[PDB]
């Protein structure tokens, strides 16, 4: 049929050119170097004696510039200023990053997707795509030493940084901040076991992925039941799916036009899947309903 | 575990576009040579069965438009090597990474940088299927996009995309222009043969499950390699080679589970099914993570 379907990340080169390593004493993690400032998680100034409940502002006033070792590949960068914005440490260095891309800091909404460049000791190791969960965690793939890896989207030639990785929660999901240092979700940069709120499924993204499945020739789940938007949302909420808004229906328009399947008709298919299950069948090779592709992700991949 | 691509920056810096007339596709610029599919020299009249030798004889350096963005790179020599065109240019790419060309085996995974008009659009992980296709994601204009692995600072290029087959899977060559599989670069009826399951990767996935403490399927037996291979083929699984056994060695050592004991465990799963149980939260056995991917991603 059409031309295949995969989780796809943005090319990571523009972000790779910004990754550095930041060390405080025995403590090492990753930083992001843009112009003459390096941004990283402030937890780097804590020690194991501090980590349970750090007083960051005490820790920082006791710091000197020379306490921070910033390395870009093989070159050591001189720190000539330091400050802290929320949970992000900013180190001013005496040289600009020549590879600084055009960029913006943005705070993303639950449901939106982004790419993550996982790094260790300042070196990029892998790229993958994630979503901000409705409970403001992310289901990433990160190991010890990934602290400071960033998430982003690319538009034309501009990198929108939206995430900086801080921690792994006990359930194995991940928590972090925007680039102003504000956590997504109710989390705190202390080494304490932290639970997230109950998660829900991102309905508009499931619908977008069902439209991808149709574009790829997988149509077994379609039906002719009718639904209104309100009645679809009542069933959705019953199954811990997020509400679908009229803005969602509008954003699904291009996918609906391309496949000739009305958005509310696709909702009636999803309603049936939620009530009856998949009967051990798959959709796009998946046994589960996938909710980490946005409408934009689908269109870009299947039309653009 | 999840599927990760390699950081794509080293390959991004090698992508260019190649145009002949009104036809444009992607090329790879390493040192002073640009590599691209030779299909670029065909017209819509040539496509069913092109005479590539003839079409190339009629080409001169001045007929090829190579661009890095809007910047044209002057072509100073051309040749064809199997199904790849090689265009020598007058500028060595200053972003050339350390690199090798390698030809991979079925089962091996790699990252694809999908590009359109020389501009990278996205990166994803893929496996070479046993039928020598990939289940990629590509649109028209993606011809010449490449697949690669990175080891330390070195980029091992293993795939250059040529075409989509009627089932929507993809076919291409190595960087010496030799197709994976029986495919040819012309618009004919060619079809992917029936595919099979990549046994060595399933085994690596079971090892990953064990490492993470998910070990219910470890049965009390062992098997010979021959008996396992004969049973595997009955379930449309690939037979294991001696090289597969060897690449499983680091996971076998890490878990203390002999390769042939894990084979016996998989044999029971094939013969009996899951009983409704899951492995790593999946009712399905995954066959697109290699033993390297498990090592790479658990560490
Ligand atoms: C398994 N895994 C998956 N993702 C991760 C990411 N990941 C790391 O990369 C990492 C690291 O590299 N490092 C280095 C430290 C660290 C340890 C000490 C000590 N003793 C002091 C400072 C730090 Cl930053 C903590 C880290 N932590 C714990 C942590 C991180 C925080 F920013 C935080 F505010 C908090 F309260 C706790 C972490 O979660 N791990
Ligand atoms: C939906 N989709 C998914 N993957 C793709 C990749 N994809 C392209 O990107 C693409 C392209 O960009 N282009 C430009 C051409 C093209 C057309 C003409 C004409 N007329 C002449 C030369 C070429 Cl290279 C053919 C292409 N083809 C067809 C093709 C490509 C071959 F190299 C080949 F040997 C063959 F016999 C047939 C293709 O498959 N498309």
């Amino acid at each position: 049929g059409s031309s295949g379907f995969r989780k796809m990340a943005f090319p990571s080169g523009k972000v790779e050119g910004c990754m550095v390593q930041v060390t405080c004493g025995t403590t090492t993690l990753n930083g992001l170097w843009l112009d003459d400032v390096v941004y990283c998680p402030r937890h780097v100034i804590c020690t194991s004696e501090d980590m349970l409940n750090p007083n960051y502002e005490d820790l920082l006033i006791r710091k000197s510039n020379h306490n921070f070792l910033v390395q870009a590949g093989n070159v050591q960068l001189r720190v000539i200023g330091h400050s802290m914005q929320n949970c992000v440490l900013k180190l001013k260095v005496d040289t600009a990053n020549p590879k600084t891309p055009k960029y913006k800091f943005v705070r993303i909404q639950p449901g939106q997707t982004f790419s993550v460049l996982a790094c260790y000791n300042g070196s990029p190791s892998g790229v993958y795509q994630c979503a901000m969960r409705p409970n403001f965690t992310i289901k990433g793939s990160f190991l010890n030493g990934s602290c400071g890896s960033v998430g982003f989207n690319i538009d034309y030639d501009c990198v929108s940084f939206c995430y900086m990785h801080h921690m792994e929660l006990p359930t194995g999901v991940h928590a972090g901040t925007d680039l102003e240092g504000n956590f997504y979700g109710p989390f705190v940069d202390r080494q304490t076991a932290q639970a997230a709120g109950t998660d829900t499924t991102i309905t508009v993204n499931v619908l977008a992925w069902l439209y991808a499945a149709v574009i790829n020739g997988d149509r077994w789940f379609l039906n002719r039941f009718t639904t209104t938007l309100n009645d679809f949302n009542l069933v959705a909420m019953k199954y811990n799916y997020e509400p679908l808004t009229q803005d969602h229906v509008d954003i699904l328009g291009p996918l609906s036009a391309q496949t000739g399947i009305a958005v509310l008709d696709m909702c009636a298919s999803l309603k049936e899947l939620l009530q009856n299950g998949m009967n051990g069948r798959t959709i796009l090779g998946s046994a589960l309903l996938e909710d980490e592709f946005t409408p934009f992700d689908v269109v870009r991949q299947c039309s653009g």
